[PDB]
C-alpha cells in the first residue's frame, strides 16, 4: 500500500525480517549449489545476481547490471624450483623463491639468462625495464630480473615479449633489508602470460654466475582475466536531481557462503526496494548490488569513478549496509561526524548518522558510533564529497562488557565469530539485528526520500556558496 510504505512511520513496520530472512536462505541456497560460495567470478556470485535482478524486475525495476573487469588469482599449492643443469639443488618454498601474486601458472626447465644486471651496495638497477635489457634474449629462456626502479609488472611484460618462458626476480640487494623475500605482485594488469617468482638476492647472486645453469620452475596457482558485475536500479518516480542511494555488496569471500558478510545487507535492501516499487518517494531512490568488494571494493569504486560530474552531482546521499546481522551483534552508527573517532565524512553525514542515532533511539534502544576504516563500499562515495553513512553490527572486533550490557550477547567474543568462514551460514545470523538495522535502513531511507533538508543545510552551511538575488 502507497499509504504504508511512503514513510518512515510505514516502511520499516512493512519490512519483516521474516521476509529478509527468507531471501537469506533463498542466498544460502544458491551458494550451496555453486561450490558453497558467492564470491567475485563464480556461479555462486552470478546467480546472486541473477536472483536480485529477477526479483527488481518482477517488482517493475529496470536493472542494470554494469560489467567491470576483474582478475581472479589465488595460489593452489605450493611452487618448485629446483636446479637440474650444472649440478642438482632443490630449493626451499618460502625461503629461497616465492610467487609473485597475480603470476600465471606454469612449469618450465630451461636455461637462466640474467637480464641488465647492477650488482652490489648502493646499486640503482633498471633491470628489465627497458627494452633492449632483452638485446639478444635468446626465446625460451627463464629471464633473471633484478628488482629495481619500475614495477615488477613491467619487467615481467618486457620478458615475455622478449620471448622469456618464464621470470625469476631477485631482491635488489641495494642495501642489507633489501635481500630476502618479500610479499610482490606483478599486479591485476599483468598480461604477459608466462609465470613469475620472486627470489633472494643471494640466490640471484649465484645463478648470475652459474655458467649453463637450467633451472625447473613450477608455479601452481590459478588466474583468469575475466568480469564482474554490479546491479543497479532506481525508483521511476522521485526527483532525478536529489537521488537517494543505498549499496549492499552482494559477493562474499572464497571461503563462505557469506550469508551474514553480506546477505544480511544485499537481503534486507532487496525487501525494501520490493516495497519501496510502489511508493511515492519526493526524491528519487536508486538501490545497488555491489560486486567485488572483497576483493578490495572494486565494484563501487569503479561505479563512483565512472560516473559524469553532472551525475554524481545528483547523489545526494549514500547509505551503506554492510553486515547488519552479526550473531553478536552491537548497534554501530559509522561515526559520519566525527565525535567518536576524529574522522568525519563530506557535509551531510553527521545529518545522516542523527538520523539513524534517532531511529535506535526512538525504538528504545542503545547505539554507538564506529569507525570509518574505509573497509566498505561509501570508500568511493567519500572521496568523491558525497554524503554518506551506513549501519554495522561488527565484524572480527571483540564486545565490551559495557556493549554486552547495552545489546546482549557475550562480552569479549568476536561480534561475528564465523567471519569470512564456511559458518558465516543463515545460522549465522542473529534475527534480532537483522529485524532492528532493516528497520534503521528503511526508516533513514523513507526519511531521506521525502525530504533531503537535513543533509542540504549542512551541505550550505559548509559550502560557502552566496546566493546574490
Ligand atoms: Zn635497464
Ligand atoms: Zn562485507
Ligand atoms: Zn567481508
Ligand atoms: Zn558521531
Amino acid at each position: 500500500s502507497p499509504l504504508l510504505v511512503s514513510t518512515p512511520l510505514g516502511l520499516p513496520r512493512c519490512l519483516q525480517a521474516s521476509n529478509v530472512v527468507k531471501r537469506l536462505q533463498k542466498l544460502e541456497d544458491i551458494a550451496s549449489l555453486n561450490d558453497g560460495n558467492r564470491a567475485a567470478a563464480t556461479p555462486g556470485y552470478q546467480a546472486s545476481v541473477d536472483y536480485v535482478k529477477q526479483t527488481l524486475q518482477k517488482a517493475g525495476y529496470k536493472v542494470s547490471v554494469q560489467p567491470f573487469p576483474f582478475t581472479a588469482y589465488y595460489p593452489k599449492g605450493p611452487g618448485s624450483l629446483s636446479a637440474t643443469v650444472p649440478q642438482p639443488v632443490t630449493y626451499e618454498w618460502e625461503k629461497d623463491f616465492t610467487y609473485l601474486s597475480q603470476t600465471e601458472a606454469g612449469d618450465v626447465t630451461a636455461k637462466v639468462v640474467p637480464v641488465d644486471l647492477s650488482l652490489g651496495a648502493g646499486n640503482t638497477s633498471t633491470s628489465g625495464c627497458e627494452a633492449e635489457d632483452f638485446a639478444n634474449f635468446p626465446a625460451g629462456s627463464i629471464a633473471l630480473i633484478q628488482r629495481g626502479t619500475c614495477n615488477f609488472e613491467q619487467k615481467a611484460e618486457n620478458a615475455a615479449a622478449a620471448g622469456a618462458a618464464g621470470v625469476i626476480i631477485f631482491n635488489q640487494g641495494n642495501t642489507d633489508d633489501r635481500k630476502g623475500l618479500e610479499n610482490v605482485t606483478v599486479g591485476e594488469s599483468y598480461e604477459g602470460g608466462i609465470p613469475v617468482i620472486f627470489a633472494t638476492y643471494d640466490n640471484g647472486v649465484a645463478w648470475s654466475q652459474t655458467p649453463d645453469l637450467q633451472l625447473h620452475l613450477v608455479v601452481d596457482v590459478v588466474r583468469k582475466k575475466t568480469e564482474t558485475y554490479n546491479v543497479v536500479a532506481e525508483t521511476r518516480r522521485g526527483n532525478p536531481n536529489n537521488v537517494v542511494m543505498v549499496g549492499a555488496h552482494l559477493d562474499s569471500v572464497f571461503e563462505g557462503p557469506g550469508i551474514n558478510d553480506n546477505g544480511s545487507g544485499s537481503a534486507a535492501q532487496l525487501e525494501m526496494a520490493v516495497l519501496l516499487a510502489k511508493a511515492l518517494p519526493v526524491n528519487k531512490v536508486r538501490f545497488a548490488w555491489w560486486g567485488a568488494e572483497e576483493a578490495g571494493l572494486v565494484g563501487s569504486t569503479h561505479y563512483v569513478q565512472n560516473l559524469a560530474p553532472e551525475e554524481k552531482k545528483k547523489i545526494k546521499a549514500y547509505l551503506n549496509f554492510d553486515m547488519i546481522g552479526s550473531p553478536n551483534f552491537g548497534n554501530f552508527i559509522y561515526d559520519g561526524d566525527g565525535s567518536d573517532f576524529g574522522l568525519q565524512g563530506p557535509p551531510g553525514s553527521a545529518a545522516i548518522e542523527r538520523l539513524f542515532e534517532a531511529y535506535f533511539r526512538l525504538r528504545g534502544q542503545q547505539s554507538e558510533g564506529t569507525e570509518i576504516d574505509f573497509r566498505s563500499d561509501y570508500a568511493e562515495f567519500f572521496n568523491s564529497g558525497i554524503a554518506f553513512g551506513g549501519l554495522f553490527t561488527g565484524a572480527e572486533g571483540l564486545k565490551t562488557e559495557e556493549q554486552a550490557q547495552k545489546y546482549g550477547g557475550t562480552a569479549g567474543k568476536a561480534y561475528d565469530e564465523c567471519y569470512h568462514s564456511k559458518c558465516d551460514g543463515i545460522a549465522n545470523i542473529n534475527q534480532d539485528a537483522l529485524e532492528i538495522h532493516s528497520d534503521a535502513m528503511a526508516f533513514v531511507t523513507s526519511w531521506l526520500s521525502l525530504s533531503t533538508k537535513v543533509v542540504d543545510d549542512e551541505i550550505a552551511a559548509a559550502g560557502q556558496k552566496l546566493v546574490p538575488r
